């Protein structure tokens, strides 16, 4: 009565192949003409692929010793979430708010990183180094917030474009920490009006960079040790 | 008569929570309409928060064994400086020179990194690696100064914008070492007139980069060792 | 009857010198006037250099113990491929499709990295670290594909320039991961129309960067170990 | 009769202080008005500083055991070269070709890195890692040359600006390897005409980057070892 043996060689291979085909079709469908000429087929195949993933994860669930740890392990929670999101897409297909709904029709491909064990191990390892660089991110958040607040009150009425709110300015402070056109297009047109403005960026760009550098190093000599 | 026990669990927790609320309100206040509609409340809460921080640091001072090392430790000096700067803001509120005065109303949030011990330890560690990369910064300063002097006499009358003074040119030499639009907007419009100008940037961008790279490495294989 | 001894000191030296001269002439020939004034000489020297390389590699082949491992080693396969490509150039000289044919007249210089042993060892070592960073590249490919698909359906009709197809958009997603004008010229003119668009880039630029950082580290603490 | 003892504490201190003052004055002199109003003083002080450096290095020479190794050590050769260059400036002051002559009036400050021993040791160490990354630079040179040649024949008549010669194009290939506006301003206006052009940059920007990354790593795990 118990479901004892369920696993075999292609038990995954077929799933990953199917996911690849899913990616292929969901990519193709993004062409206006080709999609607009064969819509019934795309409809039917999307439905059937949805149902395959559904019955797949359900098969694993039922044959995963329910009362013991299946929903206890996070990976399967992630799989389940992905399938539920595809279902949300389906059963709430096209009321109106579809623009940010068709998108979820895509991420069903990234469950690839769940099935192939090497990618699973790699991604879990990558996440396991997030609590390593924990504090540094808090420091960087403090830094960003302080500088955003300081900017939005200084340059509010000289550059409404970049420094207009605490939200909008929290953008200009991001595309500057990445050293992206921070001089000729963020500063030179401001530094022209308020001449003492430079002390802002030349400070931020400095200290920000420093922190980032150290953050990077903080990880490097952590894997030499572990 | 002596103040023996003063510490407990929330002895910090309440302070850091209050600081968070301080950040929240000082952020909100940067909206023109919302601040302009409820100013009395913002006034009163700013005053009361100021007084809370004041009585807090004073409590620590009095219950910090005055004659022994309290003002001897630098962190408390930093705290005291921050509180005094907020006070400078208050008692010298709005004579006229307020533009660069309201700013100090902000950095009172960064004393967060003082109170939570993990951030304190991290920041102290980060500073402790400044005397490590001591010389390299002297070398980089020499380099910057030399190249600024060399530029301002060559391109003074062909590009008044970027190379106009030893000060202004010390900017163009900064937004070039960060590889920010150094070619199409700093050089191509100059390289057009003085054709041999390229040897300037292609030298600087080279050597500067080299130094920086080495500086970075100079830190990396210093934490593998310590 | 067997070819026993074939090697000596300059056995390579002459070849690398000749290759250097080949580079020199193939570089010179890219000037319109100078090439257009002495074409017969360039013709004849190109022919003779081709034949020198031909007889060279053929000499090695015949005096490389044919039945045993000569074509078994990959380097010689690469050499042979290069010579055959030069020959393809010659015997299929100028039917019409020459634009992407004259190019192969160039890469015959890079066989330099085959002959000088230090470069050979270095390049082989560099390649030997490709299977090291194997998975991370698969993860990055998945990431790129997902984000390209997600972009091309959102911004298809607001920015036909950058996001027009799954191909063209796979470019805009490349010159953004390199942080090249990703804000002022890829996003600000889009973020103006669809205001919620920022969550796209600020996500990608984030996660992409993270992956890349880790990839880099994944190699660093792999040479400390091997 | 022999010069036995010549060294003492300030034997350097005075020299480095004087060099600092030299930097200060040579910087000041770059202002048009201020220099144009007091020229006699600047003249006389430049002359006297020149003579101080002269007599200084000559003192060291004579009291450096001439027949034994003084000119044998490279640092003193560098010092001597710098002083001779200042002298070239003086005795060949203003015939006409002064534009690239006043410049040498500057680098006399960088002899600072000779006198202060910490900087001397650091700079010598930095140079001692140039023969470490020897081959990689040869590989990068090969790469640059190949791609420059390949570009200048493809895009010669569609973008005369960037790809016009083997020299000029060797610039556009430099401000692209640094990821500086390589997409929106080097490629998009070219990729519009020759549509298959992308395979150029997306290749170069790829492989170049790879090499650079590896070069960096090639140094990192060389100081963990030495
Ligand atoms: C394991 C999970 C990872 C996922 C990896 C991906 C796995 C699955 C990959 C799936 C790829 C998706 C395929 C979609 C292409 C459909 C063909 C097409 O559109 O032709 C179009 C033409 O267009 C052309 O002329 C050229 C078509 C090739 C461009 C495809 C780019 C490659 C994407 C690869 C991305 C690689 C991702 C990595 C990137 C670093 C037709 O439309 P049209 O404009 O009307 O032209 C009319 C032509 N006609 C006259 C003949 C009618
Ligand atoms: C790990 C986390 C680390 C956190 C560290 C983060 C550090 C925070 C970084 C803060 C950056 C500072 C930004 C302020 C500079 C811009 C000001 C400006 O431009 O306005 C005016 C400059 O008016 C002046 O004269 C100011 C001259 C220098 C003031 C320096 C301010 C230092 C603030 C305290 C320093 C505290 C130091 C530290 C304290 C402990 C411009 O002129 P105006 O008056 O507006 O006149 C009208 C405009 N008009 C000119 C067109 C007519
Ligand atoms: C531990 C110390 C670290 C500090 C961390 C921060 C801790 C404290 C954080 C404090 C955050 C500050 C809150 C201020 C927002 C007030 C609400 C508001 O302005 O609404 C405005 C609307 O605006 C909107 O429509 C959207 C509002 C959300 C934008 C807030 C950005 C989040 C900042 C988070 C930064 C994260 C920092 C990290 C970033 C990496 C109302 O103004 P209006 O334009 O007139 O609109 C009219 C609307 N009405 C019709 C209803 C009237
Ligand atoms: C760790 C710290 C390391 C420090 C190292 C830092 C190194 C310092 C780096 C210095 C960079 C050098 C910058 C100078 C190049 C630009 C000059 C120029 O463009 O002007 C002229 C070029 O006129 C020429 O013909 C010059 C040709 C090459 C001269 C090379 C100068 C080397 C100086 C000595 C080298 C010393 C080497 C080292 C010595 C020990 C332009 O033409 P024009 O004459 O003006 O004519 C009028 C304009 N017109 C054309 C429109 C009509
Ligand atoms: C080991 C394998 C690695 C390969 C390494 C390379 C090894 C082999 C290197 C080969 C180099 C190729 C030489 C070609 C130059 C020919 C001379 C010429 O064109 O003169 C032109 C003038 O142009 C000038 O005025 C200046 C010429 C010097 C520019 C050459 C750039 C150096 C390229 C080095 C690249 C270094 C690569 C590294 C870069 C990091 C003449 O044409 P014109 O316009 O009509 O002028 C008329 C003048 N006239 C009046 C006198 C008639
Ligand atoms: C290692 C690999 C890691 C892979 C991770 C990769 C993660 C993937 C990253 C995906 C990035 C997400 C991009 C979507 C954001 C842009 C949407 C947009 O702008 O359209 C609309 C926003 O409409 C809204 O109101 C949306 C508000 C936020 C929605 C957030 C979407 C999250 C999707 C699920 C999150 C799943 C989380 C994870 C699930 C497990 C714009 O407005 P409009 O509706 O079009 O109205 C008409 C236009 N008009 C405004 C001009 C009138
Ligand atoms: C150890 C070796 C390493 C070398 C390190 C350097 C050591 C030696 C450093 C020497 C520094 C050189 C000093 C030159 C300044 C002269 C004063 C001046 O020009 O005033 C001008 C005004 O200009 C101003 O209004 C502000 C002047 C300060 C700008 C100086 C920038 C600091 C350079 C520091 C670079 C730091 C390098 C590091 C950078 C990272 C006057 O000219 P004017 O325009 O006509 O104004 C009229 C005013 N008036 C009405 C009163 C008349
Ligand atoms: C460590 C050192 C490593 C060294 C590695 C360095 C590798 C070297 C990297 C070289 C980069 C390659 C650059 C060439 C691509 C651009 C060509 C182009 O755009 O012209 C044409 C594309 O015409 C085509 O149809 C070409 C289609 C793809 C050809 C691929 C070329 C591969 C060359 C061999 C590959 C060898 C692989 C390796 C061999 C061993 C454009 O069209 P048109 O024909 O001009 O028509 C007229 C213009 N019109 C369109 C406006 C009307
Ligand atoms: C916190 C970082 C600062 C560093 C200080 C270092 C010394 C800083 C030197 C001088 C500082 C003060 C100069 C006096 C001028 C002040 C006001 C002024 O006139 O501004 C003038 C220029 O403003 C500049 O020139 C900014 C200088 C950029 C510094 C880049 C240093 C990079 C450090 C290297 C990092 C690597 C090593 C890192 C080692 C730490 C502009 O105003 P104006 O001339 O009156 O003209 C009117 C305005 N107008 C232009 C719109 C028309
Ligand atoms: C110090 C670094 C230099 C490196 C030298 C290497 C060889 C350098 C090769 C040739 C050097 C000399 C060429 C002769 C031309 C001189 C004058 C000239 O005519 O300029 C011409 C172009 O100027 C250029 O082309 C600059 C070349 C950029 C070099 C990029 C190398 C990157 C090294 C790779 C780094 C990685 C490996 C690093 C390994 C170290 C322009 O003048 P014009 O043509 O007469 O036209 C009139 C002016 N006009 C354009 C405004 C209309
Ligand atoms: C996934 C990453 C997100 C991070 C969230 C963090 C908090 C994010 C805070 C607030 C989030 C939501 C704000 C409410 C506004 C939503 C809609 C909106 O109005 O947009 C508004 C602005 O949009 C922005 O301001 C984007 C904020 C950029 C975030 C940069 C954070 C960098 C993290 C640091 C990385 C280092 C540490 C990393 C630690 C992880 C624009 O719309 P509008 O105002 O209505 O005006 C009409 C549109 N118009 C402009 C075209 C005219
Ligand atoms: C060597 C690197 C290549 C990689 C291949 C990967 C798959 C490449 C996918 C498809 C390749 C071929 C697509 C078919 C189109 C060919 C011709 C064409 O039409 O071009 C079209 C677009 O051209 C592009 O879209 C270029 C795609 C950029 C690739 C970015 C991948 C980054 C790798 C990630 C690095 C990280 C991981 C690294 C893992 C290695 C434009 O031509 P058109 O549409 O006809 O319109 C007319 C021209 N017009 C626009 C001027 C009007």
């Amino acid at each position: 009565k118990m479901q004892k043996i369920v696993n075999h060689r292609a038990f995954t291979f077929t799933v990953i192949a199917l996911i690849l085909f899913n990616a292929l079709i969901v990519g193709i469908e993004t062409y206006p003409r080709i999609y607009a000429d064969h819509k019934w087929l795309f409809y039917r195949i999307d439905l059937v692929l949805l149902w395959i993933f559904t019955i797949e994860i359900a098969m694993r669930f039922l044959a995963s010793n329910p009362k013991s740890a299946f929903f206890r392990s996070s990976w399967n929670w992630f799989d389940f979430l992905i399938v539920t999101l595809s279902l949300v897409e389906l059963f709430l297909a096209d009321v109106e708010g579809l623009s940010v709904l068709r998108i979820l029709r895509v991420l069903r491909v990234l469950r690839a990183i769940s099935v192939v064990p090497s990618l699973r191990r790699l991604v879990d390892a990558l996440v396991m180094t997030i609590p390593a660089l924990g504090n540094i991110l808090i420091l960087m958040s403090i830094f960003f917030y302080i500088f955003a607040v300081i900017g939005t009150m200084l340059f509010q009425h000289v550059s409404p474009e970049y420094f207009g709110n605490l939200q909008l300015s929290l953008l200009t402070l991001f595309q500057v920490v990445t050293l992206e056109s921070w001089a000729s297009g963020v500063m030179r047109p401001i530094f022209a009006e308020v001449p003492w403005s430079w002390l802002y960026f030349v400070s931020f760009v400095l200290i920000g960079t420093f922190i980032i550098f150290n953050l990077f190093i903080g990880v490097i000599v952590n894997n030499v040790e572990k």
